[PDB]
């Protein structure tokens, strides 16, 4: 083709730098949103010790304060109902949301609707699973479980905690890799047209 | 400012592709070389299950084939004494091997001399630590260890295993990231050529 000027060359690069920055900011916001939710959830698990007391007359059953635990988990759900993983502002097409959902992890997000568009919500399945487990315990707002049943339910609570913690570390790793790839790509690209 | 032609822009991008390609070729041999080492060590790992057996008069202690394990580790160390991470063949400067040891991390390699020149050998210190820990167990071909002694020894053995495992994954992750830099640089070149 013809010639390209220095100004249009660097205008293309400045525009590409902005496009790369917006791409990396998607990972950064997804990490920050999921981190805040996991921190909120971890405070619920550490509060569990204060929501249980001796149950049977032998004293080796466990009385679970089910209404306290569900209220804490339900407030968790409502807090993040309108805090999507992507995008941080406004909405995108359903197809664009589906692509970013696969890019981040199918079990970490979930596509939902907003303002006539679509977003990638935080997948609340770990929270829904424990709200479901608590309702299957029955009871009068307070349930008395035998020791074997409490340890079984407690282990399921800790398994959901581990799933979310591993999801976060996976997302943190994807962000760190994307960061170093595109930080160095910009450094390479800037270095080689400057000289 | 000065105007550049499309062809000169292609050549600028192309020489960066060639620069990264030279970097990738050296980095790839270090990955395959260290992968082969850890794969051979995992062959020693799978044979360790058959080298421990009940050894107490009550069955409470652990009987370890310390000589078979020691000999297997020394053969692993001797197999890779002349197989360096860099260069793939011949030698290199002390300056050159020094900086390529820094680019590879410094933990996975060690600069050594080979007939006037220098190489970046595989750092076998995790294997040497295992050998001194085994030597500390004593015995004569086979040792009987109480449960406490076996668990302490196994924890140290596990830590050196995890050292090599983590060494490999950091190496693989950096190789993958540099490959993605290459791929995106190729996307840039392909786009500017078609434009
Ligand atoms: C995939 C993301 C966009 C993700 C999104 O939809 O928001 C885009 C945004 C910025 C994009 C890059 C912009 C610079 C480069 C432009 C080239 O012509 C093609 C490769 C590069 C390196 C792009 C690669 C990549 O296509 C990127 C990273
Ligand atoms: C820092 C990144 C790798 C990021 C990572 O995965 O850790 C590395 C990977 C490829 C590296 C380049 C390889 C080619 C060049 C080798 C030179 O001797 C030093 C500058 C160059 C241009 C390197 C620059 C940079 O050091 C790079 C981009």
């Amino acid at each position: 083709d013809q010639m390209i000027s220095h100004r249009e060359l660097w205008a293309k690069i400045a525009n590409s730098i902005n496009d790369i920055n917006e791409y990396l900011k998607v990972y950064e916001h997804a990490v920050s949103s999921y981190t805040q939710m996991y921190q909120d959830f971890s405070a619920v698990l550490s509060s569990l010790a204060g929501w249980i007391s001796p149950g049977g007359n032998d004293g080796n059953s466990v009385k679970l304060q089910v209404n306290s635990l569900k209220k804490a988990l339900e407030e968790l759900k409502e807090k993040y109902k309108d805090k999507p993983l992507y995008p941080a502002n406004n909405t995108v097409s359903q197809e664009q949301a589906n692509k970013w959902l696969t890019e981040l992890g199918g079990t970490i997000g979930k596509v939902s609707q907003k303002n006539g568009g679509y977003v990638v919500s935080i997948n609340m399945t770990p929270i829904d699973n424990m709200l479901k487990s608590l309702d299957n315990l029955g009871g009068n707002g307070e349930v008395v479980l035998d020791n074997a049943k409490y340890q079984a339910w407690n282990a399921g609570f800790s398994a959901e905690d581990e799933t979310m913690k591993n999801n976060l570390q996976t997302l943190v790793q994807k962000y760190s890799n994307a960061n170093s790839i595109f930080d160095n790509l910009v450094k390479v690209l800037s270095s080689t047209i400057s000289s």
